[PDB]
């Protein structure tokens, strides 16, 4: 079956048969939506169907389909789980299907990036000052002075379930944040529980607004443990503004490497719960979210009361107006630095021609509007008028519960 | 089946039930989320009676009484012998407050009992649909303090006798493509503004012309009426401290009024249901003056600000988007005809969630819709998870008249 999505903006019609792939489920049924949900051990049983849909995919990819290579490398991942009771991918596969899992992140407004990924190969990981150094690395490379480069390291894969290889921290680099006994906050309110855990395994905190969190680590199931980054490995950009002077002395500034380091990776039934992964911001991340949620940073008081905006009313459209501001604030103060960063203009653009591109030669690209419209500006973009068709592939990015609440203390 | 919303602003979860009542389904599969396309007998009728008349008398505490019974009895018989019903004035009223509660893409819902009702089920010409409809607009607009208001013209019969309100609004402005290659007032408009002049409409050829009624009467072929100039209220655009915006000679209309949906109610549908609210200020400063498609206003406006239109990234267009808000809000409280602001309007709408969260088990909601299409993130809405699902009486989309009639 055919599925034709529109936009409305150019009367644009695009027809979908790659959700025909579709396995997973969505959270939704004929009767509810769940497209505003945030979120809604195997046997070799279920892993060799997996193992084939995977290398039957990357036969295709290679143009090799049907090929001896490809029937020996069916009949040796087989015996090798029926032997051993699971798999290890190729180097080439390990790549592809890293890149794929990108490439089918629905909620990624970034994906005509998706080919150019460098892949860290972490396998042979064995501890965490393993992971660290494996870490630092990829910090490194990743940063490249400022010319942000896409990267991912990928450590070993779930076996038992009982020797999870997990980075604690949800990104690699993120500020600490700290509960006061007056009830206020003090750093960044999203990260208060991540930074008391630190504090409880040692790390002796600062105490400051932007203090770059400690990474906690975990190899092999152990319990994890503590490692600071080299601080001249952390880039970070102090935000100022064009036009606004005053800006400067907000006090603001920000990390330039948006890595994510809590998801697991799916790939051919196998299941990588360390994998962290970078690439660049687009400026509202930061400029939106992190500081102007009211549970983030909340600027949005300040920077106003700075500008002399009528604040008794909200029809005055104070916040709005701030919000803008600060939103150039950041766009210029990460250009001005020479750190990579992408507007939502920008941002947007080049993902409907990703889109258009991805129905040509692929026959879709599953698309979550609710995420892939930035937080601000939302019908300017042209991803607003864009219908979009949500499903899941594999390879695939996955949440995973945060290991504090299912870790197995060794003590 | 017992559902969780969770609200990331403030970890507030709510518990939703009343999806299990969830009669209509909503193109979603296990497979694949639709949530973001814009479209996605005598045997049927007894249930959808039944099922409605239950929720009536549930809502009076009179479930299972003998008044109760004697109606399921009575639309029973009624519906053997003709083959379809009709609905008495309450059920009427509760059916048209219901449907607006159950519309999952509004924002507004807070105010869905403060609904007056007109029973146009009399209405037999188009002409008689012009005098309910002007009725309407004027008490509706009520010198800018605005009332909301829904008129229910005769129901579906037997399908070739429907009344239709050709306009997709009441008030709406006239395009006409041009000889130059652009378009002239409202792009949105222009194939209706066609069929206006070749059924005769002379048209001024001006960029806020109110286009004009196109009634048709139990499925006879529409008729032209113009509504008298006196009771469209329209408001110019100026801005509080940009003195050449009212140079740009933007004006809006008042009244937001909705004209081409259809209203079921206990499985009876009325294809000419106009209603009409009031406008929360983005719709007309974002999505009519900015869209590409539509009045497109951004470049013109960010030029008189004299901004650095070289680069996406000095945020011009949206620096300009919230001065083109902030007139829009302006000129309207300034004229005093009621309007509501994006943050006052969302926060209203997560109270109403709370409020029927408690007292009905829940609210559909289409997030989609529901977040405004400037500045999501910081209105309560965005960080509000939201369970969408069709409940009946209902508002349905209908395809535009003029592709089904027989003329
Ligand atoms: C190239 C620079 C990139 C840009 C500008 C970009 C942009 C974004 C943005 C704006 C979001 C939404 C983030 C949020 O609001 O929380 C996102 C989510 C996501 N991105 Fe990309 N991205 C980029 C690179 C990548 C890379 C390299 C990967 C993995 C290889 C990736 C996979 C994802 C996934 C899995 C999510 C959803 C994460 C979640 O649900 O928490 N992105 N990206
Ligand atoms: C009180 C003033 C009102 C406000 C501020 C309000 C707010 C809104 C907003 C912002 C939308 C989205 C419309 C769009 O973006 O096109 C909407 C849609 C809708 N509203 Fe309300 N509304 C109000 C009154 C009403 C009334 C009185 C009814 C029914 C009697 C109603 C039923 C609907 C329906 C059915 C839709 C969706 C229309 C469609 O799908 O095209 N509204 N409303
Ligand atoms: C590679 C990459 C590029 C880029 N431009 N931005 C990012 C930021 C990703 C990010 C940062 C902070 C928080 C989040 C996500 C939410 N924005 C974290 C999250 C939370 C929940 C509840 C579910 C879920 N699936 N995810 C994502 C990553
Ligand atoms: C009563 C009322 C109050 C208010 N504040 N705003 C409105 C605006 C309603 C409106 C105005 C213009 C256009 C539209 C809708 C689009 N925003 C028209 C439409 C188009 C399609 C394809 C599907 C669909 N369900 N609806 C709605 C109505
Ligand atoms: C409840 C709602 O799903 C939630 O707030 C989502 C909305 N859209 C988003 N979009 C992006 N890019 N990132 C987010 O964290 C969210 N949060
Ligand atoms: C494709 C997408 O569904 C479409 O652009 C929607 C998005 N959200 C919307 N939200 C509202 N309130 N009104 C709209 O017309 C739209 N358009
Ligand atoms: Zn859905």
């Amino acid at each position: 079956r055919f599925l034709k999505v529109k936009n409305w903006e150019t009367d644009v019609v695009l027809t979908d048969t790659l959700h025909l792939k579709s396995t997973l489920e969505t959270g939704c049924t004929e009767h509810i939506c769940m497209g505003s949900i945030m979120l809604p051990v195997r046997t070799k049983d279920q892993l060799f169907p997996l193992a084939k849909e995977f290398l039957d995919q990357y036969y295709s990819s290679i143009k090799r389909f049907g090929s001896k290579a490809h029937m020996d490398r069916l009949e040796e991942v087989n015996k090798e789980i029926e032997s051993t009771s699971t798999y290890q991918l190729k180097d080439t596969e390990l790549i592809y299907g890293a890149k794929h899992a990108w490439r089918n992140a629905s909620r990624c407004v970034g994906r005509i990036q998706w080919s150019k990924l460098q892949v860290f190969d972490a396998r042979d990981c064995t501890t965490a000052h393993g992971m660290f150094n494996y870490i630092c690395n990829h910090v490194k490379y990743a940063t490249n002075k400022g010319n942000l480069r896409s990267a991912i390291t990928i450590f070993p894969q779930r076996t038992d379930g009982k020797h999870d290889f997990r980075v604690w921290n949800s990104q690699l680099i993120r500020y600490a944040g700290y509960k006061q006994p007056d009830g206020s906050t003090l750093g960044d309110p999203a990260n208060v529980q991540f930074t008391e855990i630190c504090i409880q395994q040692g790390w002796k905190a600062p105490r400051g607004r932007f203090d770059v969190l400690p990474l906690l680590l975990q190899a092999n199931g152990n319990d994890p443990e503590l490692f600071q980054i080299p601080p001249e490995l952390v880039l970070e950009v102090p935000i100022r503004h064009p036009k606004f002077d005053w800006f400067k002395d907000l006090g603001l500034k920000w990390y330039g490497l948006p890595a994510v380091s809590n998801m697991l990776l799916e790939i051919g039934g196998l299941e990588f719960s360390a994998c962290p992964f970078s690439g660049w911001y687009m400026g509202t991340e930061i400029g939106v979210r992190d500081y102007c949620d009211n549970s983030r940073y909340n600027i949005l008081e300040e920077v106003a009361k700075k500008m002399d905006l009528d604040m008794r009313k909200t029809s005055s459209l104070w916040k709005d107006q701030a919000l803008v501001e600060i939103n150039i604030a950041v766009l210029y103060s990460f250009q001005s630095d020479k750190v990579t960063i992408v507007d939502h203009h920008s941002a947007t653009e080049s993902f409907i021609k990703h889109m258009e591109n991805e129905y040509r030669c692929r026959g879709g690209c599953p698309a979550d509007w609710v995420w892939i419209v930035p937080p601000m500006s939302g019908s300017i973009t042209p991803v607003f008028h864009q219908e979009m068709l949500n499903y899941r592939l594999t390879p695939s990015f996955e949440y995973q519960p945060d290991p504090w609440n299912t870790h197995v203390w060794k003590g």
